[PDB]
């Protein structure tokens, strides 16, 4: 009856929220995850606000890259379906240390692929990126339309993508579903869960939390010369908890018989600039976020939103949550957890 | 002081070979999966008193407490890397294969490299990077996109290249664009020798002309081309060798790329036809449909090699099937 989910990267930002909305939709989940960049903390408060469906979650400390380990887990338990979410996902990060990015995201990805098909779990859904339609000719972004890579990080989502066509052409047993997440933000409204990266956050959102509870000194902000309404570079934003629920409109459709290796984006359909976000995190906050104008990061687009159509439609999927929701529920949990868990 | 990945294998043996009588010293990595140490132990023997600057292992690139052992026991000035799989067929059929054994033993290979301040590279890539070229001769700065697995993990490992030197410009890379390399040294005592069931046109030939394999299989014969095959460019591998020691040299003054080929386009039939002529043998034909991945028409455009690296063909088809045939009627099982 109760379908089981092995989840990579479960203990990080998506995967924390998405494993606890598993868990409340009666799966089980077996999360994966080498505390790379999370903590053991996450998966603790994701069990306790779970109640009585926390007793259906597991999770081991392993890095995907270890075969044997994973081979373990794969043995033992006879998984629906693989969500997809370990990896390393900074940009500037890439650009510096494009082979740990490389070695983390492909190797592992590549060795996840080969366990799964040994063992018979032929059900994938991976985290891909919006990062993957580059710096697009036309807005907004269709599943249809021409997809690059600009930095080292985006080509690990784009080279994946393009193995999971292959892994598919090959095997016809091959049920995928690349997401394309656009840009999540926020935390579960209770507050009790959030993002918490280690060290040095890369996303925009939580480094903007950590100026505010004062722990980063300044948001710098990259490139204020583009074709936008104020300078800044234009996103689609989208709430943790409407991309953790899009998660579970994927596994509902991997049921469908017509589905073979498929794409959906995961957005909104709205673009925000970067000031706009800051403008809406200083109202939800009530804190200032001193700036520093600078450069653009390389490998930036310039505006990037999704269309909604494909996911509506076949997905039965929109996301609900708004810009002012966003803010509010990620000052809700950084209050309260200003230096995370 | 050179390390050869893949060395015990067609194109890296020749390669070793004029290493070693260029003035060169080589140490070879080879996990065995496409070759055996005989092609070394021969090219050894070839290389006479420059064969004791030979030295070679049984080790994956992938296996990297392996592979650091032997950059921990020799500076290597620079790496050759030509292992890998090889098959567009067969990777179309074995994606995971591909990806796992092109991409990881590269990364760890690159990883290891930096680790021990070895920061230069020329790497084996392939004109199927090229994938289905809309014009030719196929040029440097022309479009780069795959058709298969294999392409891919080509063309992936030339952005890999790429980034690796944007992070960090103590990086030398050149990025060689093999098209189709055929024939064996012209002494007859090398040549290609691929283990398990031949992928590639010219050692099913061979092997079909010594009796190894029943028939030919022509993959394709409507496309639009003078007679119905797949036109590649056919290269001579002591040519294809030369190439790699004037990149060596290249890499004393960057992640730069250039085409070996000869800049001319022949046919699956014309190769064959050409084979017939050297080796007095007939082929047995099986017409079949084409396989997955391959593109119709490939050649490459010269001029950036020539005016950069010093470098041309200068063997045709006719001396490149002589050569193969020298070699397989004097090793007709191979080594
Ligand atoms: N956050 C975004 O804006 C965004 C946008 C598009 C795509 N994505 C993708 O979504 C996924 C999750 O993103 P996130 O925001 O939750 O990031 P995150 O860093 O919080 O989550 C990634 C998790 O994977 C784990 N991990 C990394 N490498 C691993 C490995 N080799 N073995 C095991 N565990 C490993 C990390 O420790 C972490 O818990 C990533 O693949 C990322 O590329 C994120
Ligand atoms: N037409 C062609 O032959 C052609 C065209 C373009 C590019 N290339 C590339 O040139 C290189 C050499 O081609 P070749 O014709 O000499 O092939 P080959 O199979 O004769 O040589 C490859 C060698 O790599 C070794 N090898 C494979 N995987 C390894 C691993 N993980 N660790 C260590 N060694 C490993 C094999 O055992 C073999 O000896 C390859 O990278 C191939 O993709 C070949
Ligand atoms: O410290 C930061 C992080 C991000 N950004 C900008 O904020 C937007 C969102 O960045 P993020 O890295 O979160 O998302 P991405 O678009 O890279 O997936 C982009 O235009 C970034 O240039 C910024 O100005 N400063
Ligand atoms: O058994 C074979 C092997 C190859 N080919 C064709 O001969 C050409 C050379 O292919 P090969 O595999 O040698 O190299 P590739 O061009 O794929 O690098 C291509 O048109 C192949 O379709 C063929 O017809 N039969």
């Amino acid at each position: 009856m109760a379908k089981s989910v092995l989840v990579t990267g479960g203990a990080g930002y998506i995967g924390s929220h998405t494993v606890l909305q598993l868990l409340e939709g009666g799966y089980s989940a077996v999360v994966v995850d080498n505390y790379d960049n999370s903590s053991a903390a996450s998966l603790q408060r994701v069990k306790k606000l779970a109640g009585e469906n926390g007793n259906r979650l597991s999770f081991h400390q392993v890095d995907l890259r270890d075969r044997p380990a994973l081979e373990k887990i794969f043995s033992e338990t006879k998984f629906d379906a693989v969500i997809h979410f370990a990896g390393l996902k900074a940009v500037g990060e890439s650009v510096e240390k494009p082979l740990l990015y490389y070695n983390n995201n492909i190797v592992g990805t590549v060795t996840l692929l080969e366990v799964m098909a040994q063992y018979g779990c032929k059900n994938l859904v991976f985290s891909s990126s919006a990062t993957v339609y580059g710096w697009p000719k036309e807005v907004p972004c269709t599943e249809e339309s021409p997809i690059s890579a600009t930095n080292p990080y985006g080509r690990t989502k784009l080279f994946i993508e393009e193995i999971c066509r292959d892994v598919h052409r090959s095997d016809s047993e091959w049920k995928i579903i690349l997401l394309r997440y656009f840009n999540p933000v926020g935390a579960h409204p209770s507050g009790y869960i959030g993002e918490d990266p280690l060290g040095v956050p890369n996303n925009l959102m939580p480094y903007v939390q950590q100026v505010a509870v004062g722990r980063r000194p300044h948001l710098t902000v990259f490139g204020t010369d583009y074709k936008t309404k104020d300078g800044t570079a234009v996103r689609d934003y989208i709430h943790v908890m409407d991309l953790a629920d899009g998660h579970i409109a994927a596994l509902r459709k991997l049921d469908d018989l017509k589905i073979s290796c498929e794409v959906y984006n995961l957005g909104t359909g709205n673009g925000t600039s970067v000031l706009e976000m800051v403008a809406a995190f200083e109202k939800a906050s009530g804190k200032k976020i001193p700036l520093v104008m600078a450069g653009r990061r390389p490998g930036d687009a310039e505006v990037v939103y999704a269309s909604t159509e494909k996911a509506e439609r076949e997905l039965n999927w929109k996301a609900k949550n708004g810009i002012e929701e966003m803010c509010r529920d990620l000052w809700n949990w950084a209050s309260n957890n200003p230096y995370g868990y």
